[PDB]
């Protein structure tokens, strides 16, 4: 939640690149560096008073105070038919990376149902590094 | 929470590259670094009630005070139908890296049906690496 | 919840890459650093209190408090029919990484069905690092 960096190829605080016929004579580096941090986050002083009937007296009645009522649901749901009555296939594939009718499915639930949760909750997600080299 | 970082190659603090046909002749490097870091993260400090029926006195009557009524999911449910008269197929692979009809499924459910949760929370993913190398 | 990173190839804190053709004569580094990490996380001082019915009295009635009522979960559950007449295949793989029909599937239930939990959870996943090489 402050440095939520994507970075395709590199990265550095101090970085020197030398390539591809260079010269690179005598030279004199001199860094004199001072790099700090102090992360003070999330710092916090909480008090809650959470009552769904508090100092209820004298003779009353109460009645469906809280009702969540009937709940569906239907979070992932497709349909994929197929009806062929002839077919073929021809793959020559090279140094490729192929991928046919997969399915990648990824499903995070962190408080789902619940009543007074505190305090905190985090889901981070980064996946499939894939990859094709050749000579 | 505080570097959620995707890098794609390499990651450093002082980093040198030197590549590829070059000439580096009597140089001089001299770092003088001083890096601290301080964290100080989710200091909390909470302090929470939570009744539902909280000093009731006096010939009272409560009913149906907190109702999570019915309840239905159906997180991943999916159909895939196939009907082939006739079918062929010619795959010729090389050198690469084929997925055909899988499926790949991940499911985290941290704090499902509950109720008055405190504390702290975290899930995390990061799968399939995956790679294929020729020469 | 801090540093969550997922790096491609390497990682370090000073680095020095020479590849590739180089002349690297008579350099001079000198490196004085000082890197301390003070982590202070997750400090907390908690004070609950969780009544479902705190101090009642004086000929009173209660009825259906705390109802989660009925509950009905299906988290994978999908069809994949398939009906041929007539089938060929011809596979040629070489070198490569096949996959063909699998089924990959993970599941993470921390905290289900519950009451009244306290502290710290966590769940954690990184999976299938795969790799082919050829020569």
């Amino acid at each position: 939640s402050i440095d939520v960096k994507y970075i395709g190829v590199k990265s550095a605080y101090v970085s020197y690149d030398v390539q591809k016929r260079t010269i690179y004579l005598n030279i004199t580096n001199t860094l004199n560096i001072t790099n700090n941090n102090y992360y003070s986050v999330e710092v916090e002083n909480i008090t809650a008073q959470v009552q769904f009937s508090k100092t209820v007296i004298g003779k009353a009645r109460l009645n469906n105070i809280t009702i969540i009522g009937p709940l569906d649901m239907k979070q992932i749901d497709y349909t994929v038919p197929t009806v062929i009555a002839e077919e073929m296939s021809y793959m020559y594939d090279f140094c490729t990376l192929i991928s046919i009718k997969v399915h990648n499915i990824v499903l995070m639930m962190q408080v789902t149902v619940t009543t007074t949760y505190f305090g905190h909750s985090e889901q981070i997600s980064q996946e499939r590094y894939q990859y094709v080299d050749c000579g």
